[PDB]
């Protein structure tokens, strides 16, 4: 159980992306703890399709730029057998007609792992995974303008977590944070990043969603 952990450093996530004015969160939260997997895999890391995702994902229950759940992505990357690259199926950020194409499928899973809803066991996925897929609650104007620091809101809810991201990693600063990939871009908070208060009883909620694709 280290007591620093930054996936980024190992080649398992890929750059900020932006799911634009569309509620999509569930996909890029899905599409980047894939994205860990596979490479976790294979070895190579290989961007993949939100739009894919929010397009064909009804079955499964997601409502495309309405909402969905990151399980009901790894789900239905399950039923279907493989999900396409990013470049094969570009973003739109607004929902169309589904376009999967088996050709260019890049990646897979068998379905997913639902973490014990309790900080420490998130500290260990995270440890001995790679990056998770967690909701923490993010209604908040503070967060939308979080520029930088250790995020601490005590006015989230710890039961009500309404956006999907990325937990990469955990550590403290000379306290503790999770690190976390966001998908507004870039141009927010750290460069897309956000550090979010760690072992404060569950704060949003972060370690109440989490989980994880099996590939
Ligand atoms: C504060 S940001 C929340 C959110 N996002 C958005 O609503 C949209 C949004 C998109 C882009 C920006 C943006 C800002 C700056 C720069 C660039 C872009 C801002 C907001 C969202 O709620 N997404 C949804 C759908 C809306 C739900 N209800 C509501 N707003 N009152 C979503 O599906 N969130 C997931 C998160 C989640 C994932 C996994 C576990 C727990 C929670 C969810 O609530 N899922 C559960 C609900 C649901 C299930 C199946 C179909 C539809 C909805």
């Amino acid at each position: 159980a280290p007591r620093s952990v930054d996936w980024r450093e190992k080649g398992y996530v890929t750059p900020v992306k932006n799911q634009g004015q569309c509620g999509s969160c569930w996909a890029f939260s899905a599409t980047g703890a894939l994205e860990g997997q596979m490479f976790r895999k294979t070895g190579r890391l290989i961007s993949l399709s939100e739009q894919n995702l929010v397009d064909c994902s009804g079955p499964q229950g997601n409502e495309g730029c309405n909402g969905g759940l990151m399980d009901y992505a790894f789900q239905y990357v399950q039923d279907n057998g493989g999900l396409d690259s990013e470049e094969s199926y570009p973003y739109e950020a607004t929902e169309e007609s589904c376009k999967y194409n088996p050709k260019y499928s890049v990646a897979n899973d068998t379905g997913f792992v639902d973490i014990p809803k309790q900080e420490k066991a998130l500290m260990k996925a995270v440890a001995t995974v790679g990056p998770i897929s967690v909701a923490i609650d993010a209604g908040h104007e503070s967060f939308l303008f979080y520029k930088e620091g250790i995020y601490f809101e005590p006015d989230c809810s710890s039961e009500d977590m309404d956006h999907g991201v990325l937990v990469v990693g955990y550590g403290f600063e000379s306290n503790k944070y999770w690190l976390v990939k966001n998908s507004w871009g870039e141009e927010w908070g750290m460069g897309g990043y956000v550090k979010m208060a760690k072992d404060r009883r569950n704060h949003c909620g972060i370690a109440s969603a989490a989980s994880y694709p099996t590939v």
